[PDB]
């Protein structure tokens, strides 16, 4: 399996969500940036896993679930099997990791793209090991009701390139938004 990888869209106020939706209109191109990121494998016959929590799953349009080309787990204990349109479905992050080193998993997995919500994120951020994060800067504040964890800049690095990522300001529906790589190792 290789790297492991946070994704998210967060505004100033450090909003991620809001009524079980984005905070925000639809930002198309916002969109296509995660599809492209969590969908590019680097690595021939190997697709990525996307983790992500309940809520976040039924938060997705049901005609874009599973993502496609992904391979999806969805995090859950009070559900027995995986929710119609899901591949897999674990009862903890590290349960979720583990199953990635499993016979059925192990040599089809490249990336894994934790994808939320904010019990998730904040779990990954703060687990030992080598961690980027993918984040989205909304540069507008927005009403909210579900927040991005605290990132602890002391560990996580703001790269100051990264192939394939955009550097300046985009704007879609005028909202202006930029894309950022973080990248710790302890
Ligand atoms: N802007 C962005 O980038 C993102 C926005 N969002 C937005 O955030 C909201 C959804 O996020 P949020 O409310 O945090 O909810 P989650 O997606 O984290 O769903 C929470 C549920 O998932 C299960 N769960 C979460 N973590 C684990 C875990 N480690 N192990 C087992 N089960 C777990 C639980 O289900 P159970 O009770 O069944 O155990 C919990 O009730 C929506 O508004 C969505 O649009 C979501 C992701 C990204
Ligand atoms: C759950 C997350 S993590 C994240 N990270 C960034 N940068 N931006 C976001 O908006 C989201 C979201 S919320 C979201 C909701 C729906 C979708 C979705 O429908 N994606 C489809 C369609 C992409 C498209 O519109 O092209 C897919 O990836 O195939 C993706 C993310």
């Amino acid at each position: 399996v290789g790297s492991l990888n946070c994704i998210v869209a967060v505004s100033q106020n450090m909003g991620i969500g809001k009524n079980g939706d984005l905070p925000w209109p639809p930002l198309r191109n916002e969109f296509r940036y995660f599809k492209r990121m969590t969908t590019t494998s680097s690595v021939e016959g190997k697709q990525n896993l996307v983790i992500m929590g309940k809520k976040t799953w039924f938060s997705i349009p049901e005609k874009n679930r599973p993502l496609k080309g992904r391979i999806n787990l969805v995090l859950s204990r009070e559900l027995k099997e995986p929710p119609q349109g899901a591949h897999f479905l674990s009862r903890s992050l590290d349960d979720a990791l583990k199953l990635t080193e499993q016979p059925e998993l192990a040599n089809k997995v490249d990336m894994v793209w934790i994808v939320g919500g904010s019990s998730v994120y904040k779990e990954a951020m703060n687990h030992p090991g080598h961690l980027k994060l993918f984040v989205t800067r909304i540069m507008q504040d927005f009403e909210s009701d579900t927040f991005f964890p605290e990132i602890d800049l002391e560990k996580y690095k703001l790269l100051p390139e990264y192939p394939g990522v955009l550097s300046d300001v985009q704007e879609e529906k005028g909202i202006k938004y930029k894309f950022e790589v973080y990248e710790k190792n302890d």
